[PDB]
């Protein structure tokens, strides 16, 4: 019956002084320097930067005081170039806990051929950095979960999202196609009474392509609608208290409108197995998407900080903290 708790979970909404605490307790300056800048490198799967990217992540996660259980999931899969290795990163609190909220990003960049290298600033680098910051910021509040609903937080940094040659069902989402199936096969909790690690997913909040100025995120899925509306309410109630920077209520990030087609992303292998997905990707896509102009100079430090704040409150509301 606990697989069905996700369908009924309710937030605990923070008060205005608490929102005043979380907006000061995070800072895009530290995020920029300590978490985001080292991943502004060439890091395709099986590359030198891929390892450096991965060890950046885990190191920062072990700087923290909350006892994150790190897991590297290395595996082989065929690509248009023969058999490659991919290693998803998975950071977990309360691995023994039955239900997990999952904030997800992919940390690989896409292999490209003038005098400029593709670092995918928005294509993963900022969203993966935003996941690092939130953990550093909420550390003192996550440390409360160490001492003991049965719900905690999980960070996933997928590998091999990108097409190697030409984007197709077969040449895409390597890291998440494997990790969904692996999760559909891993007995969770250690009791192993007919439940999977996929069943222990409450909600997959997949960040992607976030750093650009003026993003509008559509509401993709009915079954995550209410959490999209909590994102609206969180953005409203941060602005109304004057906690958002260069933010206007007429050009907001989270607008109600629906999306008709489907976008293929790391959520797709889990959506196909009945995981409630909250896909935080903007439509339209950033104009820099998949061009080497995708870089730090075309990022909006103030937009990212507003979204840092909005997301950090969502999971502090989701987790009843
Ligand atoms: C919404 O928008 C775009 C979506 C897509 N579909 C949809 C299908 C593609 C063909 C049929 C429908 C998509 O599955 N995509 C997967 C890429 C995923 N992926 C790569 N890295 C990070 C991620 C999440 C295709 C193109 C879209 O538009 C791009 C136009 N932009 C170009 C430059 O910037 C401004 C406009
Ligand atoms: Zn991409």
């Amino acid at each position: 019956a606990w697989p069905e708790e996700k369908n009924y979970h309710q937030p605990a909404i923070l008060n205005s002084s608490a929102l005043r605490q979380i907006a000061e307790g995070t800072s895009i300056s530290e995020m920029w320097q300590n978490d985001l800048q080292p991943l502004l490198i060439e890091r395709y799967p099986g590359s030198p930067g891929s390892y450096a990217a991965r060890q950046h992540i885990m190191q920062r996660i072990q700087r923290l005081q909350a006892d994150w259980v790190l897991e590297i999931d290395t595996f082989l899969s065929q690509t248009p170039y023969g058999y490659r290795s991919f290693s998803n990163i998975i950071s977990t609190l309360n691995p023994t806990a039955k239900r997990h909220l999952v904030l997800a990003c992919h940390y690989d960049s896409k292999y490209f051929s003038n005098n400029r290298v593709f670092v995918g600033a928005t294509d993963s680098a900022v969203p993966c950095a935003m996941m690092l910051e939130l953990a550093r910021a909420l550390d003192k509040k996550l440390l409360s979960l160490k001492t003991v609903p049965d719900l905690s937080l999980q960070l996933i940094f997928f590998d091999g999202e990108e097409a190697f040659l030409h984007w197709s069902p077969q040449d895409s989402l390597y890291g998440s196609r494997h990790l969904a199936a692996k999760m559909a096969s891993t007995p969770h909790p250690p009791g192993a009474r007919g439940t999977s690690q996929l069943h222990g997913m409450d909600l997959l909040v997949l960040l992607d392509l976030i750093g650009a100025p003026n993003p509008t995120f559509p509401n993709f899925f009915p079954n995550s609608a209410r959490w999209f509306e909590r994102l609206q309410a969180i953005e409203h109630e941060l602005h109304e208290l004057g906690l958002l920077k260069d933010h206007s209520l007429e050009g907001r990030y989270f607008q109600n409108y629906s999306y008709g087609g489907v976008i293929q992303d790391d959520h797709i292998p889990f959506l196909r197995r009945g995981v409630p997905v909250l896909h935080l990707i903007p439509s339209p896509f950033p104009e820099v998407w998949h061009t080497m102009d995708d870089n730090e100079e075309n990022l909006d430090e103030s937009t990212i900080d507003n979204l840092n704040k909005i997301l950090q409150v969502f999971v502090l509301e989701y987790l009843h903290l």
